[PDB]
């Protein structure tokens, strides 16, 4: 289901806010006071290598909690950007607000949990795949990972997504000019097909 | 500490020997851990076997917590002991059923949670834009940055062998030893010994 009795309760308790596609809603670096839920809308997580190049962690969508790496110990900072990909409805509540509740239904603690060792599994995956995966492998793997988010169109041939060379790279690890090259491969081997800032994924 | 008391009340503790597998990549996953005393290894490894140690945890760390929260995960790594360990552990169910009497338990298991994420993101953003020179060179450049540094001449000055670096980025042996000897043939470090000195810094 989409949602339920203690996911609603927990809402009761929060300040829903809308945003713009865009809006960056959280910036590394501040005290962390607050725990955000999203109602309805995706955001991209945004960190930086040494050299300031930027890499897209992971896409966060409808019933994902954010902020929420600051709960556990005080006086922490926020360790990544978060930014609108879509316009956004997220609640919001302050961590003291949300400890009494945890105190009232640990339930809502465990929803956040799931959502923490999940995030863990799935990063731990993408830096064995940086070992693991070749080049050409991670873009193909991340093709099939972003044909299952959950704004993926459908298509005669499998899944269609929007997403540019610049955010696959931002994805992978490598250029916007790597990219192209290797889904011009793609294509040329009938994997994919790709016109516009749109691809079709076979399969999926 | 009140509640690590209370939570090992009910958990049972074993011991193992420096380079048992606690855990194991794959199998399914019931039980919880929590490290006693010692150290671990968290390792995950490719079709050839390459291994790529994720992380060391320690007295104090919980161990295979991630299949807690949904039913019928598996085990997303290996874990083996990396000196002698006492281990304590508890069923899935009854850890439950201990987070209802007393929430900050799972507090503290969520924590460190959060600590693993927050270091794990953070590597792979360091290391996904580098190739494997990028990557062991980076990795020396890391150490030259810690305690266990010696002092040199030429630079700074440490001890590790080319297992372990493998480890820190993924690859083999010997492309370990390739690209060590290029980094030596290109003057940037020397191997004097089975210990690396790092010109620079
Ligand atoms: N590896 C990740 N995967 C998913 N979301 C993350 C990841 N790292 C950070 N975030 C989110 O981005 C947020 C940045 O602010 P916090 O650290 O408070 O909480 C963080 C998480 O909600
Ligand atoms: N990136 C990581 N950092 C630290 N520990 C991890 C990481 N990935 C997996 N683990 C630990 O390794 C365990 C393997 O079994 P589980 O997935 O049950 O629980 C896992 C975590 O306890």
């Amino acid at each position: 289901p989409q949602t339920d009795p203690t996911l609603e309760w927990f809402l009761s308790h929060c300040h829903i806010h809308k945003y713009p596609s865009k809006s960056t809603l959280i910036h590394q670096g501040e005290k962390a006071e607050t725990l955000y839920y999203i109602v309805k809308g995706s955001v991209a997580v945004l960190i930086k290598d040494e050299e300031g190049k930027e890499m897209i962690l992971s896409y966060l969508n409808q019933g994902d909690f954010i902020g929420e790496l600051g709960l556990f110990e005080e006086g922490q900072e926020r360790s990544a950007w978060v930014r609108a990909k879509t316009a956004c409805e997220v609640a919001e509540i302050s961590y003291k607000k949300f400890r009494q509740l945890i105190q009232v239904n640990p339930d809502i603690l465990m929803r956040l949990s799931a959502q923490m060792a999940r995030r863990l599994q799935v990063t731990s995956e993408k830096l064995g795949n940086l070992a693991f995966l070749d080049v050409t492998g991670r873009i193909a793997q991340t093709l099939l990972n972003l044909a299952k988010q959950p704004d993926a169109m459908t298509h005669p041939d499998g899944m269609q997504i929007k997403i540019t060379r610049q955010e696959i790279g931002q994805i992978v690890g490598c250029s916007r000019e790597t990219v192209g090259r290797i889904l011009k491969m793609l294509e040329d081997q009938n994997l994919i097909s790709a016109h516009g800032k749109t691809i079709v994924v076979y399969g999926t």
